[PDB]
């Protein structure tokens, strides 16, 4: 099952966003660009650098009409604690979805079954819910947030201008 | 169906114990009394009072030759953070087993499937690996550690002295 | 795969309660707190002490609006004889449910398959039929009735006060 | 579920490389870094700019010790023609693997079933055959060759330095 | 699928006999005539008359080399209590097998599924383990122990005397 | 999975009764006490002492309102010949049901599959069609018809006196 | 399946032959011509005329080296009794095989399922066990024994003279 | 099991009858006595003597009210050629059915599977479609047409006159 | 089982015809004679001589009322490129259907599974959709277009003269 | 799935050939070129013209080392009679296979199931048993023997000359 050019499945998760807890579903992603940013676990060494880089470009992403959704198999309670504890996480103004069931992770075909943790994968989704770009990496290899912007800018261009001349 | 009077299944989990990570297996529970103390999640309101009450009786439990294994579906990385953050958790000198896969939790038939978290349950296991007592409770209801000691002492008595 | 926070399954068993035989069903437990007190068999040494300790606290339980149901694989005819012969059993004013088919014992996942007897297990059930507390013990270990009252009084407090804890 | 951190499956495909036809298998990728670069079809509009960008960095990729394998459902005969006709494809000095059966494309879960063409997907494979980085995009969106070099250089660093990890 | 002229299946039940508990299996019945006397439950009104009638003829059955096995879905603990309380049960010197699992009863296809009790059934078994006679009745109809002796004596005659 | 206290299955068999052939079905048994007296074969040497003993008590059985049905895998044509030949069969006034198909026999779970003959079994059936007593025996062992009357008289009592014995 | 030119199946049946019981099997037919004369039941009106014909021609059949086996679903005990009573049956010196199981009748594909009786069929079998001729008729219609001999003599001719035909 | 006293199955085959081709089905056999005379193949040595015999008695068969159907696995085109060439076949007035699919042959359980031909079988069928007589023989043994008449006359007698 | 005297299955394939791309379906073949001319691949040595031979007789075919459909596992884009580069392919005025999914090829039981290419096979179809003639050959063996016309003229005769 | 470039299945049929009956099996076709010329039935109108046209070129086919096998669902007995009756069939010297079971016909996927006859199909088979050319036609349409020779001469060339290919 290649997920590229396919509609995202429904979900119902608890999240953390700017101090308060909130519920986030597939209804909230409708009519807007979305970025489902998966990562293995909280209180790890590589994850804060990736999430912190997306936080630096979040003003730029919000201007383009793009929501971000940080996802992992930890609870929404853990994300609140990690936000206070870590400095690079504290600057995150976007939602941090908790996925203890692994349902949201299994919808995007991104769980490490033997570990019970989500792989390092980023999914760019359009207003209609269709997955326009995927980027999966190994445990050590980091994801650049400047390339993610280039992909969203490119995805937005082709949506607005289908079948461009060359 | 019932897990009472059955042998515990094999497992392999990472855990946090006294400022250091370790791997814990069924081999580490052999030949000793064990307590698998399940709970839903870290950074919650009810768990610290339960885990803290067992931490206060850990001096007494170690004297009786009893190991304690706190278990939940959070990672072993999360248990290190919660130990540093919370004060009632900081006094826990026993192992805190991380179970992201939920394998250990599903071995003890103690998983909330729709929540992805372990239920509040305590399992007393003897040196041979046989489950001698099970306690399970709802979200609001707390578990008393003095009642756990009463059952472990009763379980130890009948093991050494059958038929009275 | 846990019976905690799940609705009890329907049943139809014959029982003994204060010198007469009666039929008890899941309909009888509706709209009331219930305690299903399983034990292996009649005419044993450890069971009278457990059942006698609950019999001492039955005035307090009936005060709190709680019905007690002693269950074993033995017949309702046997419960009438054990009530007459034994002195610690004679003080039981609550129902002794017979379960020769093992249907009630299997509904609560509490049957010793190779022995054909119920395990020592107590189930606290609320007015809606949801199991709020379980307590299973080995053959040698005894169950404390004072601890049972704490869990019922705890369970009643959380139901009456939603969004609170103990 | 997820092809990340899994071994590549065996294959046998014909390919065009520097004016001659050759057979390529999984044995050829053993003990080496390999990039499997999937794309829809030859004689299309967006595909040559993507492939041409990787051709500009092939001097750098060869220096790191990295094979490049361009893959599509077209035949290896078609790749030779597209090499001659198009200017952007002429500069390519890596293998253009034909996959008319779609076996290589299906091994990486990268087929458009109703269309019969491969999706725009890049896979970075290490010496042991393990997929260390995946990159898929929709029909309109183009892949960046400099970003691929970052991920390969990262992957090479993690392999050579156990314990250490790139942010 | 009739059980007449078929070998009995293996079992492993606990039983009460003469003020002590014992394990009984299929190996004990081998090389001897056996009587598997099923009945519904202990502390009932009509079961003591059936069992007590067999207890009167047990002297004659022991001379003929026949073991009696009273079986029900009650526990072997219950059989001890019913022995002390009732006068008609107190004279039983044969084994009272408890079958709480219902395995022994289900081997002889004699279980009431909806009721969880055994039917009133008598099975005569020869030294080889083959069932030579079956007698099953409803829950108001007794079983004559004199008729059971006649069948055992007939079974012993034809077993020894070929054709 | 026994057949005590279960309703009998339907059937259609030819029978012999007092110098004439007749067809007997489950409808004929409705509302009355019936005895299905199975036996292996005709012209055998386990003398019809079983069938003859029931024939001696048939006058008492007809008083109580009990229809006797002697069933076997042999044909109804055979039963007529065995009735004329044998002295002990000649006194049988009750029906002798033939069952060459073995349908009636397989309904009562009484067929010897390797032999193709019925086992020595006696089923007591009540007015509702419910089996109230079973008595199966081995080849050599006979069946006592005075004992059979005790079971029917006991069965009739518990039917007419509910909630007691 | 067409049974003509196919080997007969194995069997084990009891039979009556000249005032004594015997066991007939497929071994006994080997190296000899055999006739399986099926009929519905004993003590009926049509069959004694059929079996009486074959009894008259048995002198000629034994000269040709042909065994006869009169088969039916009635027992071997009945065939004894029918031999004593009826005059036309009393002159049968060949074997009368009983088949209460129906196994022999079902091997020759000759059972009335709803009646539980064999159909009026005659099978001619050669020394190797191969069926050389089949003759089946309805309840009312009779079989001619003079025609059966003409089929046997034709079958014996083609066996001893391969190539030539009748 | 046996086809005696069973209704014939449906069919739809082409046949040769007196120069011209025709189609024959169940509806043609309805309300009339019928004889399905099977045989292996055309242009063989034994077959024309068997088919020549029934051709001689066809005058008597049509008088009684009987239809003959000669059946084989050869085509209806082949039966026309064999009728012209052979003298013994040329006198056949009855319908020669071709059955290349083997559907009619398999309906009467008369196919030798390894050879793909029909066995030498004769099926007498009454007006209702019920098979009243069967007569099968091996390759060498020839069938007698005078016997067939005796069976038909016997079948017509018992049908018209019971008791 | 044989495909002779059976109805063609539904399809939906893109094609190249006289500069512009088009979609062709089973609806387009209805009420007219049709020729499905399969071959292994584009930019090969033997295929231009076969397709060029049919291109020479397309004047005569269009008179008889037959639509030629050249099918292969290559894309409709590839057919346009091959049409521009080669001279023998440039004279083809009939449709060049692309079948990358292999559905049209697998409908006609004409797929080399291990190679992923169509076998050299020609199918003559009538207005009702029924296959009246089949010609399949090996990799080396070429097909003669003069024979194909004889089959079509024979098929058209027996349809009109039953 | 296609039968082109596939090995023929085993068989055992009786055949008529020059006034005598002979058994023919897959063993007889080994190491030689074989033509399985299927047709529906004997004593038909359009079939003699096809079989007679092959009979004319049979001298040339035997020269090239090619055996012809005329197959149909009629018996080998029927073929003898048709060989004597018809003059166009009398000149056939090749084997006329009788297939009343329909085993040989089903091996080549050539049976009309509802009719119980073979379709008009010619199968050219090489010395190794591999089918090199197929030619199926409808009931009305005839098969040219001159085309069949062209396919056999082309098939013989490519077998003996690796590398080269026919136009």
């Amino acid at each position: 099952m290649s997920l590229i050019n396919t509609k995202i499945k429904p979900f119902k998760n608890q999240a953390f966003k700017n101090g308060e807890f909130i519920e986030i579903t597939e209804k909230d992603t409708e009519g807007r660009w979305s970025v489902f940013f998966f990562y293995p676990a909280d209180f790890t060494f590589v994850c804060p650098t990736e999430l912190g880089d997306v936080a630096d470009h979040y003003e730029e992403l919000q201007k383009l009409g793009v929501d971000v959704y940080a996802v992992s198999t930890d609870t929404h309670f853990t994300h609140k604690a990690w936000h206070s504890s870590s400095e690079t996480i504290a600057k995150i103004k976007y939602a941090m979805i908790g996925d203890p069931t692994g349902a949201l992770t299994r919808n995007f075909d991104n769980m490490r079954e033997d570990e019970g943790l989500a792989d390092r994968a980023t999914f760019v989704v359009d207003p209609q819910g269709i997955i326009q770009a995927i980027e999966v990496t190994a445990e050590g290899i980091g994801r650049d947030a400047s390339d993610l912007l280039r992909k969203i800018k490119a995805a937005q261009y082709v949506a607005s201008h289908p079948g461009e001349v060359c």
